[PDB]
């Protein structure tokens, strides 16, 4: 759920999901059109895809099983809707880190005019 989703990206970015995850550029949080602006908002929209791809488990709504192991995350389920949704926001979380150097603030609360075309997953 969103809840195991924000406890991922404490721990792999030390950034507060509200303040940074929830508006930036097109993807992430309140956005879902025109093309990613950056690897942070690449981040995103992979994630959007991984969610459409995993219809079925109800991401969101989902309780699934991790734990925090070696500065990663490992996804600990044997039933396979749970380890996918589980899987989809690991990828995301991690992507975030890999990627704290780009994230510019620029991106921040993001003018929609600027969200221009399609980007097909």
């Amino acid at each position: 759920n969103l809840f195991q989703f924000a406890e991922m990206i404490v721990k792999m970015t030390g950034k507060n999901p509200l303040s940074s995850y929830s508006d930036y550029g097109c993807y992430c949080g309140w956005g879902g059109k025109g093309k990613p602006q950056d690897a942070t908002d690449r981040c995103c929209f992979v994630h959007d895809c991984c969610y459409e791809k995993v219809k079925s488990c109800k991401p969101k709504l989902s309780l699934y099983s991790y734990s925090f192991q070696n500065g990663g995350i490992v996804c600990g389920d044997n039933h396979s809707c749970k380890r996918a949704v589980c899987e989809c926001d690991r990828v995301a979380a991690t992507c975030f880190r890999d990627n704290l150097n780009t994230y510019d603030k620029k991106y921040h609360n993001y003018p929609p005019s600027q969200c221009t075309g399609t980007e097909q997953c």
